[PDB]
């Protein structure tokens, strides 16, 4: 029997994983910072599933408090005694819409654009103004959600979960990530070198990274930083997750630990663009969650070469 454990999932992607992972016959705890929100989903599921009540457990999860997530551990122990996969999917992207909402698909579409041309040698990520009449607006509140969430929030979840994994014959561990969170998207040179120069990777070295984009966001300083010009936290915060992934791989060799890009998918975060739906975008989670005893571990994988794996 196996135990996995996925975040963010009263909705969006994080719903479908649970789906997926129970219909290979994992028993799933499904987790949400709001217990409200939690228990409609588990029901919903679960009634969709059409299953036995034992194949899904909810409890309440808040990444980013640590009382939450102490928790978590205490019940998975007393119930179930081990964990074997932990998807860290739950997210926000920082951003304050005005206007027309519209306008976050176009700034996806641009990046998207310029990460194509970068990974094909550009040196140059093109400026961009939406066409729409809206705006993305990015402040330090937002940013520091993000960061603490997106990054901070699975860096903790593991390392609460570590020795309930250590009990499973094949420990998992499935970070969603973005291709945003590409190095060559940062902008930063200096965060750029830290996070890329992988046998110098240390906790210590991100949890750096990610604190001095916070300070620089809290006191304007973004342009002048040379941090990227929209998507700011989304992107530090994906990258140090990337970063982190290699870190946890490397120190729970036994363990496969990897993160993914699920692929543009319709959700609440994308106002419901995106080519894909969000059953299409479990897939990947869901791929690397039951990935073979032996395979990839510490890597990003993209959602065709995820779904190539095996
Ligand atoms: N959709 C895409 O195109 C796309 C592409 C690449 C990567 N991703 C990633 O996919 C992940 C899932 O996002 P989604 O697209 O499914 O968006 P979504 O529909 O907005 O779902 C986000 C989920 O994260 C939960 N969440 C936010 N803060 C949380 C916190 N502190 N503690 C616990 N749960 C929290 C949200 O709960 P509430 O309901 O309480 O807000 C929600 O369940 C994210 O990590 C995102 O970065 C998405
Ligand atoms: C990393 C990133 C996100 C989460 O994956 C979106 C899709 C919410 C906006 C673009 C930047």
């Amino acid at each position: 029997q196996r135990y996995a454990l996925v975040t963010g999932a009263n909705k969006g992607i994080g719903f479908e994983i649970c789906r997926q992972l129970a219909e290979k016959g994992i028993i799933v705890i499904l987790t949400s910072r709001n217990e409200k929100r939690g228990l409609e989903a588990r029901q919903k599921l679960l009634k969709e599933l059409n299953v036995s009540e034992n194949r899904l457990v909810f409890h309440q999860l808040d990444v980013t408090d640590l009382a939450s997530v102490a928790a978590v551990a205490v019940f998975i122990k007393s119930k179930f005694g081990k964990l074997d996969i932990l998807v860290n999917n739950a997210g926000v992207s920082g951003v304050e819409m005005v206007g027309d909402v519209s306008v976050f698909n176009e700034y996806i579409e641009a990046d998207f654009k310029a990460l194509q041309a970068l990974e094909a040698g550009a040196k140059e990520e093109p400026p961009f103004k939406p066409k729409a009449n809206g705006e993305m607006i990015e402040k330090f509140e937002g940013a520091k959600d993000c960061v603490v969430t997106n990054y901070y929030g699975p860096k903790r979840l593991t390392q609460a979960l570590i020795p309930l994994l250590q009990l499973s014959p094949s420990p998992r561990i499935v970070n969603v990530s973005s291709s945003f969170g590409s190095l060559l998207l940062l902008w930063n040179e200096w965060a750029k070198g830290v996070l890329g120069d992988e046998d110098r990777l240390t906790e210590e070295r991100v949890d750096e990274v990610v604190e001095v984009f916070l300070k620089d966001i809290k006191e304007g300083k973004l342009e002048e930083s040379q941090w990227p010009p929209h998507f700011a936290a989304e992107r530090v915060s994906k990258a140090a997750l990337n970063a982190y992934t290699k870190i946890a791989a490397k120190k729970y060799p036994s363990f496969r630990i990897n993160a993914i890009c699920p692929g543009y998918a319709k959700t609440d975060i994308t106002f419901h663009a995106g080519p894909l739906s969000v059953a299409e975008a479990a897939q990947v989670p869901v791929k690397l969650a039951l990935l073979p005893d032996g395979g990839p571990s510490g890597c990003f994988f993209p959602r065709d070469k995820a779904l190539a794996l095996y």
